[PDB]
């Protein structure tokens, strides 16, 4: 409300709207003809396993010399060796060059991306420390060619574009300590420079929307994010609001975020591709404004979100809806409490036991929508959210756990995960076993499972299912995020590249 | 040591554990008409079958049916029963009216389930006998369903349990007086003999005996003396390395666990050969521990491999098996393992022990170092079983064990045995660069006890498991975590057993 | 617009804050029998002093002495009191009996401690006023000690409390009908003026009614108008920045804190120039906040501290130039309110990442601190921010001892000496800043606002928080006093604060 | 009672009675003198602050080349940063020396020790972990001259002699990742080499014995330390033990350690210099064996300890007894409950309101004893306790809770945290106040304060107190140390050389 808030708001929109990627994407060859030998600056970052760091191709690469040798000797896996050459040409003027070697390990569960993109994550982390003027272009020379994976790992990597620090904040928070990255690939990248830039910038922006405060990042910023993408790619967008979800059956939604400051909101975005589609599908993502996992509750509505302007931007085949689930879940005079009984979208009651599962009744909403109130009707439903403590116990820290009612379906975004690095994990599909934890005395179900020690990942999965319009008679993908989409630094951006890739494969 | 009275009962439980024989036999509708002639077992009669079965035109012609019985079946719910009296039906009881219950099964069933649902089997047929006036009758069940093995586990489960205290039976040796003799009565004759369901239902009750036993009566000695006694009935060989022997020679982690108690830690392994050439050698390992309500049934793991062995050996599976029973009291006391104690394990590697509340991995690790370092063999597949976290119940659940498993086809063929006996599985995470880091130790080789609890939990202490596998093991390791699954709110399922027989009949 | 009632209610509130005036007064011992004449005021008298200052001959010399009074002095206890009657002894209330209470104050006073041992005296003077009968009295209290202003607070200190709700005193403005007049007579005539001993007992016991007073009757609103009342009256300044202003003016800390409340929050400065050249340019910050375990109760113990002990120099006419910034803010549970993981821009510049709303008593403090080194007429020399800030301090420095960190020998020396001489004892809390900053690491912020590890020195990190805060024109002593639990007893607030700001400012 | 135990005692015994440390002290002029340029192995450390890394001395090192100048400039304040140096002469024979350069602060705090050996011990950890070879000697020059505390700085850092890792259990816990460390000052050092070892043994030792876990440092085990020491430095030891405690009214220690496999003990080390002493000072140490504080519990006998074994070994000109008060605290039989009633060897009585605050009775009469049972009188009674987590919350993890009775030695022993680097701070000292915390219905005092929040650390210090002979009417120390004594690596070995640095200003 006050005129210097609102100038500051519009200024974030126009940040994540706006929002260009600091990564580019080049190969060796193009690099040695565009910039004839010349690095871009006085840092080089080398990375690869201890036989890909070995090949005579490595000997060849133009900051080579034998004390880069020797940091190939001396680095430990998983770790980095700077070394540094004198007298190395490059556009920056600087007498020495640092070259910092990283080895990235070659061991590799059934369960995780073979490329190990975790760890080149790490290790470019590590060499852009030794960074102290910002404003310079870092090569890195990637000796892997899994491009979707790596492309998404330097993306994440080093130095956040949101930041709040030394007077950034007047700058609509975009951070001024990022480096541009050169990503130098051994062979023509298989996929796009252009393309690969699209998605290292969704892993951005997901990563920006995550990491943004809930004072900045409002159920009214998001829309007018969505919106200005809109506009800007030329997608639909629909929105339904405040009382007119009231008014228009939607209980669950409105119910969470009807006492909040900021009206909720239920947000779809529609894309349809020229041709004709290989796949209808759907996307419904959580986002509320409320463990320290409150503070990545946005994750799954910035995943989809970020997901869904991957795909517009590189035009993929697939006719999508993206409905994000915005509400401030908020205490005060006009707000949902412990033993409300709502009435859902999807026309089921739902007794609320316990106001902080809040997640699973907008998402019901959220699904229910998707499935019954668009121009088409969906193949594919895919939920992503922040949702269970319980995800962390399961799965860890690495692998968001799904919950697949279809072993195909479930297969195949394993696959996306292990492909992209944004890994996943099953969790129990089991029904008949997880209905009876939401028995209610006066309503269809309760939202909380009576007993808390019965595979809480699934019946979470299993309560949104049960929202689902009888109209969808196709695949439902529920991907709890909760942990995947931080880490000791902040947003991680996981979601939309491990959409990208589902969708590539479709 | 012990007085007088407390040593006569000790024995005497030891005697009703190897002497244990099932309550119940197994036939079928046409050996039924040919034995019986029509005169009903008793008073009681069963009838469980899904809606469709129920109606099937068969189901008419059997001894018991008539149109109140039809009724019945319109009348009873899905997973519920429906209960009528038909006057003057014969039977070798009393008995002037008998009671037939009719039992709807669901046909519902998710891809990481049973499709014949013996979980509600169980269920069905335990709420049909609680209508039982006198003990000591048989009960004829009559099950439409042909799935004989999960069948036979199903109703070996139910009902009253064989372990009983109440109304004096701790003067007969806790052996129930309250328990019903059940004819299961398939469509079919089987297509596993009686005599071998018989085998399976008895591993299934003793294993349920064992876990429901309150740790007075089952100890790491009664226990001990139990695996004897069936090693001296059935002429499989048996050996003990027990108290100050295990601290001699290295098994530090089940020595340092159980030093401090009354009787002294044990590490019991069983040894089966078949007559013939094996299709597999396999090593179980199992957690037996006496220390929320997860402790009650702590014996589970060691529980269900013993009683899987039993199973084998009955039943003589042609799998060459070794059963390793990680026997340990986690006791307070003058001589107990603290905190920050850093053990040296039997596989040479050294624990930093964070937190004595997780002991159970310790011991499991001297366990499966033992079956894959020490013995006459070297396995092809480790299984070790253990009622291990509460971690299990949160990500499986609390009919499904949780598999950490490091290879896809091992884990494929134990949920194909859970999926067909009953005894259910489902995978967790296997990503053992993910779990390593959790327990970095500062001078140790590793805790034993994750920085992060909530970096997959049941994984992780599957993963601190694995580290103390021999180098001389290359073969698939199935970590089994069954904290939930062994119970219910009527004590102890006897799950365990059943998987396992299942899954040594299909290798 | 609140009820017409309410308003009544909060008006007379205020009124009778601006207008409260002291039941003690100051004399000694020879003005005493030349003014009374060896007639008691009435029917109760004190005498107060050590195992020797009892025995000393001239306390035979007093109007009340006797033999069962002698008996008296032999019988107490230490730390005890002990009362005996005289029949007929000579009274202006007309009493048939005066009651004579003893009490034995203990000369053991450890090097941290005021040796006149005041926390004794007034649970003597407490104890001895329970068995007052009349309400309307004056009691003499004979004090053996000439500590006179470590004494003047500790009787303003004791017995019943102004503040009072009880027995119908809601209808007169929470003004006690329970308290009695308390005549101090000191043995020789007092180094500090009675009518200045007045003024430092009148702040004792206002600071004591304002933190007594619930946080539905001392509001941000009427804290600001008593205040005001205070500036009209006694002729200094007052600014007053106030709501959407904070905000439009980049308080953003103060702003954030108590944005969701129904009263406004409000960051309110008090200027006193005295008339000559003076000795010391000093800024008070007082933090005050109403939330909306039983340290809550007190939490305006900061801001009433810094409040009164400003009022007292003004009346005095201490040589210091002073500002006292009050951040009164209501941190409020609502739909607009601030929440974990919001990103403040405090007016500092510097951006704070909230990990945990219930640290704001720091974040309202930074604001504070920084208007008040920045943005005032002058720049000062010597920063005092005031607080009932960290459960830490009671465990670090106990009840009694208020936690000083300072970032000067010098200034701590000093203020450390002056709890020493007013009785309001402080102790130092470490002071090591490059081990406090790292607890505040934020990955997207400047900072937080809570410290990773509790248990690395609690009380000197929330006061290095409050430090990043400082003007870059500021470059002298800073003084961060946490008294989170002196500013307590059971009995309610101790008026701790005012007196010990008073005596540091003698002392400059 | 094991065979196999038994074995592995002695030989954890013999490796502490037998600890030499492994590092070395010299400085710049006679490291040029013995090894003519020649760098002991392939890893060199520089260390020191901004300025003292630009002075013109730093350029004449043998190591110093233009990587090394680059290294310099491109640093972090309290960071690292690595160069490889070719072809530099050195005793192992590798091809590229490593040269690791840390900036130390020159920023600190009134109550910190201005060379700021914290960061010191920090800069020189990292540098080690580049180490690839162990068995080899590792040049650290320091630009400082503070020899004292940088030689326990130097000593406390690394990898820990103390070690179980990769069958280290075979070879009495001695690590075998350790390497040499030769300290080059610029200046020949003002304390000797030969003493700068002594202090650098002392801290390793003490580190040693809190690393070490409780089923090896044992009440025993510790004892047949001691006497081992004793043997060969020819000093006195005398052992209270088990029911001689009892029958000789140690009431407090006798009943904590009584239910325990090993029985408790009082063991007192003393030590009477050659000439006429400059002070009497008794030493008294908390040594239990029992939450993560719980790991380092012996901090304080340990301390006390080793402190008294460097001033024997420097011949320092103080009389001292040393008074380790070890109790192994047992959950059992015959074990002391809670509202037992001891009567403690000064006479009075204390009602046990918590068992958990044990340490302090075991120190009531330790400092008895050493008050009123020894051959002569203190005029300084030191006791040193991993005490209070309310230390913690009061002074922090680097600062040590000073409770005195006298502001000269409080002055004195702040001094020499200052000087040595083991900083200490001050805790309330208000005995008034303290004392009714402890009111009893039926004993002279409870073992713990009615009121966890009025002064944690000094109520407990008051405890202690109080148990001080009336034969004493000197300066009382009293340090909580429960947190200095250890860091995430493990103990840190604080306390030995700040009392050696006392011991040395009086």
């Amino acid at each position: 409300l006050p005129k210097a808030e609102a100038k500051e708001l519009s200024a974030f929109v126009q940040s994540c709207v706006e929002y260009k990627t600091n990564v580019c994407f080049t190969d060796v060859a193009a690099y040695e003809s565009n910039q004839k030998g010349v690095l871009s600056s006085g840092l080089a970052v080398l990375v690869g396993t201890h036989k890909q760091l070995r090949d005579p191709a490595v000997q060849r690469l133009p900051f080579y010399n034998p004390a880069v040798a020797e940091a190939i000797e001396r680095v430990k896996e998983g770790g980095t060796y700077g070394v540094l050459v004198e007298g190395l040409a490059n556009a920056a003027g600087s007498k020495f060059v640092r070259v910092v070697v990283g080895e990235v390990p070659t061991k590799a569960s059934r369960n995780n991306c073979p490329a190990r993109p975790d760890v080149v994550t790490a290790l470019v982390t590590a060499a852009l420390d030794e960074v102290k003027e910002p404003n310079t272009t870092v090569d890195v020379f990637v000796l892997s060619n899994a491009v979707l994976p790596i492309a998404a790992a330097v993306a994440r990597c080093g130095k956040h574009n949101f930041s709040a620090k030394d007077g950034a904040a007047a700058a609509a928070y975009n951070s001024g300590k990022v480096s541009r990255l050169q990503v130098v690939f051994p062979e023509p990248p298989a996929i796009p420079p252009k393309d690969l830039e699209a998605v290292a910038t969704s892993t951005q922006l997901c990563q920006r929307l995550v990491d943004a405060p809930p004072n900045l990042l409002t159920t009214a910023t998001f829309t007018e994010i969505a919106q200005g993408y809109a506009k800007a790619l030329g997608f639909d967008v629909d929105v339904i609001c405040g009382d007119d979800l009231c008014e228009r059956g939607y209980g669950g939604i409105y119910s969470v975020g009807k006492a909040a400051f900021e009206a909720p909101r239920l947000v779809t975005l529609l894309y349809t591709p020229k041709g004709t589609p290989v796949k209808k599908v759907s996307l419904v993502g959580k986002g509320i404004v409320y463990m320290k996992l409150m503070k990545h509750d946005m994750g799954g509505a910035a995943a989809v979100f970020c997901g869904f302007l991957t795909a517009v931007r590189l035009q993929q085949p697939v006719q999508l809806s993206c409905t994000l689930c915005l509400a401030e879940n908020a205490i005060g005079p006009k707000s949902y409490r412990n033993d409300d009984i709502i009435v859902m979208k999807s026309g089921k009651t739902v007794e609320v036991i316990n106001t902080d599962a809040e997640g699973r009744i907008v998402l019901g909403d959220g699904v229910f929508h998707a499935t019954n109130e668009l121009s088409f009707t969906p193949d594919v439903v895919i939920d992503m959210a922040t949702l269970t403590g319980a995800q962390g116990i399961a799965t860890g820290r690495h692998h968001a756990g799904l919950y697949v009612n279809e072993e195909g379906a479930e297969a195949a975004m394993l696959r996306a995960g292990r492909e992209s690095g944004e890994t996943c994990f099953p969790v129990l599909y089991c029904p008949e076993y997880h209905e009876p934890e939401f028995k209610s005395n006066h309503a269809d179900m309760t939202n909380l499972m009576e007993r808390r020690d019965n595979a809480g990942v699934s019946c979470a999965g299993y309560f949104i299912t049960t929202h689902l319009s009888p109209k969808f008679t196709g695949a439902h993908i529920h991907v709890d995020l909760a942990y995947p989409v931080f880490n000791s630094n902040g947003a991680t951006g996981f979601g939309p590249a491990l959409l990208t890739e589902y969708f590539r494969k479709l």
